[PDB]
């Protein structure tokens, strides 16, 4: 059902670990099939599993890693700070992030945001 | 103008020392006259300058500081994670939350949403 606070904690912690490891299925799994992403925030979104997998393959060494608690809210959303760690062409790369997300009623991402822009990286 | 992804975290930034000190009056100038409040987000909104004050007033021997940078995108609106440390009934307490918001044309916020639950609670 529709994910209570603590649960939604679980699952966005569960999607760093993940995003981390980086198992792009298991990624596209915790989406829904219809899912919308927005990353970043203000540009236009990708909808649907395919496209989000094509995102996450062409994205994902790659280190991710929460860098404060998940906060949560009692209507299936929450959000997160997080790190990503990174190489662009050579040298390596930071970029401080924060996603809201939205789940619903199977306890699967409906909708992300993505929160950042160039002055969140550091090179 | 829309305040740029810099300016967005400039606004954050200082919105957060206002929220410290405790400058309501401040504090109030810096949301558009008929902004809207969800705090937390879930609950039903709040919206103008004088149930904005009257919040305010109400909630704010309260400290609040920036636990990670502001994130910033290119179209006015930005997310960032704060801790506040307040006195409940005599115990010291600690809520983080992650607020969103969204700018105007005027550089005041329009709408602001503070993610947070009792999960977020330490007493
Ligand atoms: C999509 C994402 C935010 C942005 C992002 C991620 C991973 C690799 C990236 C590589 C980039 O060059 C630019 C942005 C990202 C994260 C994976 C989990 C997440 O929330
Ligand atoms: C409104 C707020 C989020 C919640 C909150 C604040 C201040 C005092 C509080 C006292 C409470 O007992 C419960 C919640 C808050 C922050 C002031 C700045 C901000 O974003």
């Amino acid at each position: 059902n529709l994910p209570t606070a603590q649960e939604v904690q679980g699952l966005m912690a569960r999607f760093i670990e993940l995003v981390d490891v980086g198992d792009i299925e298991a990624i596209v799994q915790m989406y829904a099939d219809d899912a919308t992403v927005e990353n970043p925030f203000g540009q236009p979104p990708i909808h649907g599993r395919e496209q989000i997998a094509a995102f996450y393959r062409q994205g994902l060494k790659v280190r991710a890693c929460l860098t404060g608690p998940v906060r949560a809210s009692h209507n299936g959303c929450g959000a997160m700070p997080f790190r990503v760690e990174m190489v662009w062409n050579g040298q390596p790369c930071a970029l401080d992030v924060i996603d809201v997300m939205r789940f619903d009623e199977h306890g699967r991402i409906q909708t992300m945001q993505a929160y950042w822009s160039e002055v969140n990286l550091s090179v």
